[PDB]
RNA sequence: UUUU
């Protein structure tokens, strides 16, 4: 539904559902959605899901290692009761193996898992996505009714741990991510700009305010790796880095949110990228690849096809899987819509 | 293009 392409000189209007949230009192996140989201980091239903996954799959893979990992918005603390649950099933100590493109061994495991879900009475198979970069099974866990995305890739679990450390260290980050997440949904932009992408933009914004560390700062070398990617981070106390941990009040949340939207309304996406790995302002698309760690340089030297896709309208770099522009699918019209909504949202916050 |  691109009116933007036809009338690029016209600001695409902020949807009313979004307008009414922004214009309305922001207290909902501070007093209602945050307690829900915090409680959803741990609930008994997750245990049932993990247990049922082990019961279902252990026969098919008779005596090999099997371990289930939870990740996604629920685990980091920005989920809601309708959120799905993302799960990484490690079969055969596959955790530390990174697959740029899903290997045949990986895809083979996924096809076998599919049949178990159909046959089982406890699960309802929804989708089988072998073609996606991260192949997943979408299935409903009928006992709890919770929709699950099952994958064989450990990177999601790894960046969920990073997010959880950030949120707990600097709770303002969590409040902001819950707000922009709901904003994104009311703006109907989730198909282009994901919740995860906007979380990285919030973290990067807060890094520029000297309230969060650069992720590279937390990885000075021993290192834990998933292929060429450094997935461990030093859980340094923010006091040790001089980072003050703010008391998140409605006024302070509202001020950072307004500055967040204002910043990305005026951000130069043509020459710069969102870079929580470097965590410094004005990180140029032209110089980013030379600022990455030796394992990336080594990895792209032998595999140039695996380098980060920088020839896109919007570049947001995953701070761990440094070869991943998480906004690579955003179109110039989708970006323009995002910019317009940011602009109009910043105004409504004053 | 589809998890994060
Ligand atoms: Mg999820
Ligand atoms: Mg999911």
């Amino acid at each position: 539904q691109a009116q933007v392409k036809a009338r690029q000189h016209i600001t695409v209007r902020l949807p009313k559902k979004a307008r009414a949230m922004i214009v309305g009192e922001i207290t909902n996140v501070f007093k209602d959605k945050y307690p829900i989201a915090d409680k959803l980091k741990v609930i008994p239903e997750y245990d049932v899901i993990e247990q049922d996954l082990c019961k279902l799959l252990s026969p098919g893979f008779p005596k090999q290692p099997l371990r289930v990992y939870k990740f996604g918005s629920r685990i980091t603390g920005i989920g809601n009761r309708s959120s799905d649950l993302d799960l990484f099933v490690d079969i055969g100590n596959t955790f530390h193996t990174f697959e740029h493109r899903a290997s045949n061994a990986t895809v083979a495991k996924l096809r076998a898992m599919r049949k178990f879900f159909c046959d089982s009475e406890d699960w309802r198979l929804i989708n089988f996505i072998e073609q996606a970069r991260v192949p997943i099974i979408k299935t409903c866990h009928l006992p709890t009714g919770i929709e699950c995305d099952i994958c064989l890739n450990s990177m999601g679990f790894c960046n969920t741990n990073l997010l959880k450390y950030i949120f707990e260290s600097q709770p303002l980050t969590q409040y902001m991510c819950i707000y922009v997440k709901n904003w994104l949904e009311r703006c109907k932009l989730t198909e282009q700009i994901s919740t995860y992408s906007i979380t990285l933009m919030v973290i990067y914004f807060l890094q520029l305010q000297a309230l969060l560390p650069p992720i590279a700062m937390l990885q000075i070398e021993q290192a834990v790796l998933v292929g060429p990617w450094v997935v461990n981070f030093a859980q340094k106390s923010f006091s040790e880095l001089g980072l003050q941990q703010l008391k998140a009040t409605v006024p302070v949340i509202k001020g950072f949110l307004r500055n967040f939207f204002a910043y990305f309304a005026k951000f130069d996406y043509e020459h710069f990228l969102v870079c929580p790995y470097i965590g410094q302002a004005n990180v140029e698309i032209a110089k980013i690849e030379r600022m990455l760690h030796a394992r990336y340089s080594a990895y792209v030297s032998d595999n140039p096809e695996c380098s980060i896709q920088l020839k896109k309208p919007m570049v947001v770099q995953d701070p761990i899987q440094l070869n991943h522009n998480v906004t690579k699918a955003v179109t110039k019209y989708g970006l323009q819509t995002f910019v317009d909504y940011c602009q109009q949202t910043a105004e409504l916050l004053e």
